[PDB]
């Protein structure tokens, strides 16, 4: 037969994508990495070129992988919204030929996987055959699932670090947007005892230090020049030995940041000794994994992009699926 | 189908128009931008050629497009006047042929787009098929209406704009004749507690820079040469380096205009850092846009033609009703 | 005829009340205000003992008054939620006699007190008879409305005060939890191109003080003595004269929040001296009163309880009606 | 109707039961609470009292209360253990009369309180009537379930708990035997974005006290005098001057163990000062509620007989599904 | 700030006519691997305006402010319906840093052997963030890249005054 694996993570506010067709053809991650968000074209409005296509679905023109830069119906959500994105995101990156037959890898909420949602009602909505359009004056492809594999979101980015695994205990540490959270396993199995959410985020890092309800994105007022009222944009870029504003700031926060998340972590999962891996992940990481490597030596790893680390995960499970 | 978008924007003392037809033809804004004025032609007086055009409403000859150059019942008013005004609007820039078949894209005050106005009468007033006479010896239209599209006015600005959007903070800076008027949009969603009005214009700006009550207007006694005694018609054309009045005068009344302005953000909107995009438009935009980009840098913005900013934005949305 | 005058508020995060009836009995204001919340009795609970009484609406004993000391259903909503509130606050404070016969004065958004809402479909839930239980082993009240009016929020307040008016210009600042409005009237009548509202409430204000996101609240860790961890709950308290902390904060927050406030008056408003009277009100009006009056002599004003402002507004125009 | 409220906790090790008919008979609370361990009388043994009930329910006479002083068959488990728990749970304490008629008001992990378990299957079981006998020669119960109410467990305890409520943020901070969990509401709804799980619990505590894997429980070596080889049975009650064993260690491990906990709600719930309250509860929460009233002033609080604590909430709920 | 007497960097200075690329090793230019590209950010906004004229932020004054771009003003164009650059942009742009990344690969060898490459002059701020996808942990920007020459230079001359 000619299957592919679609490997899926439809996460926060972006959603991830990867086949090996696609992956083949372009270089971006890429794949694709998109907002979670979706519109509609319709006469009331002009459509335009993307990076964004357009699809066919029920009756209506779906739009996905623009941000609004070629329609304003972006911002409004339909019930209905998930299952639409669900749809548009497996006709993307899904060119055969014209039947494309496929295994879909996703993964779902630890809570959740198992119940009656992420588990029946999401496993129904990926399997199932659909006719999807690529272009308006293109492109159909017949998709057919042959099978689906649903695991724990977390279990995808252990998967596809390198680490072995059948007897151990490893940590999952996501520094997401706006919670840090930490999932536990041992001997493959997630322990919902040593595993906890911390409710600050990326936002509330940056937010602290910025000391300013807006102002903080790397740019909080546009009337400032380029580097001025960061702090996203920006690292400690300030050539003015004079200046007295973060650097400073940043590894002040940040130290909080770290003495908080390991303290937890010794009273929660006890002894950092006893852990053979702790997996940094989430839009964070990249922010964070130099100050804990140097917290606590041969403990802590990171992946290149770690915003693929899930799907690359599930990408595995999906091939062993197609076996 | 043969569908036409024609835009409307019904604002202060001028309406906008816009249609591709009319645009494609016409090099003018141009569309067309006309004063919020009506007359009729009566046997009481001569009638003369415009820059306007007859219409054929109720039993009546309107007038539209003439400034009074071709009546004097330019200044009297029916009630009845909006509604004349709109069919008169909807006639202008409207030839197929003579079935013209189209979708309207229109805006209305945000306070009242919900309510049985701007929202139920006003659409009823749009929604429905009409004929139009063009010239008195000619030119019928057949005017239907395929559907109807209507938002807040600042949301015109905003879609005009080429800014994604959907998780992000803008806010419109509508420098109109007799109000400074900010409207904040949080995901795609205006925040009624992050907009406000000042009740100073560019009128007021003009006014408080004359030191004069009259003597304001580019012209304020006719008997002075051009340029003395300006203000809206001339900045610092004053070539005598011995004069002593403005420029001097401008820079002092604008300095505490934005300083005021932008002081009222701060209150009101926040950091100006936490803000993605301001956009700068109304009749005082080309007069402060420079100034203010110099008070913070990479957060304002303005397009070209301000004045059709909003009819550009519906007729985006105008296009997708029309899909 | 025995007709009595009920005045309702309801506002923000509180429903104010007012009849002659229940002020002659109790002393509080007292009349009447409680969270705009709503519970419902049902046998999956415990009953409790008010500050709270059961209401005979529909089927169903709805509960109001209480905080949630006597139900786990005051956190539920319903859609219909608004409507039970209007009944329940009809309901207290409402006993002739049997047959209670009144006129309603209350008041509404500025923006919608014209529209289809807050103007026919809220006139249509306050016009009309109804028979409400006050006590689940009694008491039955009759209630008959002879009439209604509602007015503009902000114009109860205006109405409260002790000014005259006809001919004069003035302005409401309603410092709220999360914004503070301005709404000018010249010769009774709003100036809309004269009002503004500002994003930032006494929720800001406390926040910006406490520096921190928790902590606020005059108690932001139970862990800490009384004092400690302010804000709202004591002012400078702290006899110790080495600490460092705030009242210095205080005056400080509050000083540029007064100044942005003024500054975007003179902006909009325009000469401080044009204004006849403006009336301070809203929750933090105890809070800046004070520092106002020393900003400007004589324009600020305030009325004890600023709380009940708008019902005792309200009353006086349904004084009017009840004749 | 003749309708009676029944509480149920089926939580850790443990079932409680509570209702007003055997709470009115005996003192104990009692109500009940019983380890999860179910049993049967077969003749391959010899039958004894209890504090111990037989029940009838398929073939087979089930046993609860006892601890296997009465069999060998509680060491025993089917698959059906659970669905035979709740049947001897609703059968202890429920005499009306012959026929009872009930509500029944329970609670299930947060994470399952809305799937296809702890929502649709639960209720399910819950959700029938049932003939159940007391006694082998008595005792016939005919019981009908009139409704039944599901909420999140750490639901309970708030309800419990004489707090308000409806705008205040809250977090129950559980001390389990094998985990401590903290839930945070705000506005009467779960953030499970400010919850998390720390992987160690009493048996953590004393363990670690106790400084040997065997030797802790208050008697680790029977051959050992009472107090010695505590820890559990016993706190500093070693009146010889000169020994050097804890009460030392039992401030140092909870010294830890409340920095930690702490430390981790700064991080994820954050400020203490933004908390309206932290309720105490667990096993663990007699051994630490003092030293966290010193750590915070007036924040925690914590119920008498914290183990009957969800049912007096359920209890609550159940009498409104009563009404 | 970078260290620096043994290690390989290179100066990548998008300026308005030309984008010239100078590689240091052990503090010593390498004229054997330094070059340039007769294109600029003249060239840029050029090939993106599609028009001789007609470019600057206002090509035609009669135009209202926004038509007719390209230097003032990037995708700010919030009617969905319009088709014109942001796409352009995301274009061009990108046939230009493949082109530049493609010469380095040719001339100054694996991007693995560069300690760093610093984006200066007046198209830094254009390209600065597309070059950081391209390639992690190379690439490196400065604030007011227009100071940087000055703020080098005056480090130096702060040792020649001691």
């Amino acid at each position: 037969t000619n299957e592919y694996v679609m490997t899926l993570d439809a996460g926060k506010y972006e959603t991830k994508l990867i086949g090996k067709n696609k992956k083949g053809t372009t270089e971006d991650i890429k794949r694709v990495i998109f907002k979670t968000k979706i519109y509609n074209l319709e006469d009331g409005y002009i459509d335009i070129e993307g990076n964004s296509h357009k699809i066919e679905l029920d009756g209506k023109e779906y739009l996905i992988g623009e941000q609004g830069v070629e329609d304003s119906s972006e911002t409004s959500k339909t019930n209905l919204i998930h299952k639409l994105a669900a749809y548009t995101a497996i006709t993307q990156v899904l060119d055969s030929n014209k039947n494309n037959k496929v295994q879909l890898v996703l993964a779902c909420p630890l809570s959740v996987l198992r119940n009656a949602k992420a588990k029946e009602e999401y496993r129904d909505y990926i399997k199932g055959n659909g006719e999807i359009t690529v272009k308006v004056d293109d492109k159909e492809y017949s998709f057919e699932i042959t099978d689906i594999t649903i695991k724990a979101e977390g279990s995808g980015v252990l998967f596809l670090e390198q680490e072995n695994f059948k007897n151990k205990n490893v940590a999952v540490i996501d520094f997401g947007g706006l919670n840090m959270g930490f999932s536990l396993y041992r001997n493959c199995v997630v322990n919902p005892s040593e595993r906890f959410i911390e409710e600050h985020g990326v936002k509330d890092l940056i937010i602290r230090v910025g000391d300013a309800l807006t102002d903080l994105n790397n740019g909080n007022l546009i009337t400032n020049e380029q580097a001025e009222s960061a702090l996203n944009n920006g690292y400690m870029k300030k050539g003015g030995e004079i200046d007295t504003e973060s650097s400073t700031v940043i590894k002040k926060v940040k130290e909080k940041f770290l003495k908080d998340a390991i303290k937890l972590i010794e009273k929660r999962g006890f002894k950092l000794d006893q852990l053979d891996s702790l997996i940094f992940i989430g839009g964070t990481t990249q922010k964070l994994k130099e100050q804990i490597s140097k917290t606590y030596p041969n403990n802590s790893i990171i992946t290149n992009n770690s915003q693929w680390t899930t799907c690359e995960g599930l990408y595995k499970v999906a091939v062993a699926k197609y076996c």
